[PDB]
């Protein structure tokens, strides 16, 4: 019903209580929600999850002695992870993938 | 694949079962699937998290003997909780944030 | 502030390093982010949660002796599940809802 910055501005100053749209987070529990701690954005604004070890078992990256290969979170602004992914290797070679490492795409 | 209303009763009634891009929950979870309690509209639709005690243990709203803040949900319809939020004072003073508490503006 | 595919590749080839704004699974961790598990997506891409029962306890869909109801997710791409539902019966009738069981429609 009542949502807005000056929608709920007002009916505060006339009312003096939010209006019946609103429950508390002890209500919101009781009723079965629990807070997700998934959305990076909550914990870390303008951040986005990037530098671990792809372990490259399927083998759809070139391989060779003593490279390895790192993931990077591409496009994400918030809440749920996406599939785009850029992959670099130890000795710098770049792929990119858009569908959670099922193909890989060679460029630089 | 096929996800509509139309496209999936049609598809019922030819072939007397969903169709293959469809799994039931056994099947999602046996893959590694937990549906999450995240989401207030699942519970309580059409409401939103407010009433609730902001400490304002930084400072950057007026501090008084007596006076209390509390905050509220602003834009909320469903889905993770955004970075918007109203603060009122027991003595009526009205703020709002768009950054996740980072800073204030006095709008009444 | 750099987080596009050509934005970061050319930042990895000139620094050998990630931008400011990337931090490990552990870093982000370390700051009470817990990745969730409830996007289907991420488990099984393209497919939908569908083909359990549905109580029918309300009685707000027709019953008879016999007769089981069962539901299917309509509309799903990725992300938390929406409102939207396809229920059908062991004999075949299809009713659909858009409020998540509070209403029905029969549309066969």
């Amino acid at each position: 019903v009542i949502n807005t910055f000056d929608g709920v501005a007002d009916y505060l100053q006339t009312y003096h209580k939010l209006p019946d749209n609103y429950i508390t987070k002890s209500e919101a529990q009781a009723l079965g929600w629990v807070a997700s701690k998934g959305n990076l954005a909550d914990v870390a604004p303008g951040k986005s999850i990037g530098g671990d070890i792809f372990s490259n078992r399927e083998g759809k990256l070139p391989g060779k002695s003593g490279r390895t290969w790192r993931e990077a979170d591409i496009n994400y602004t918030s809440g749920f992870r996406n599939s785009d992914r850029i992959l670099y290797s130890s000795d710098w070679l770049i792929y990119k993938t858009t569908d959670h490492y099922q193909t890989f795409t060679k460029i630089r």
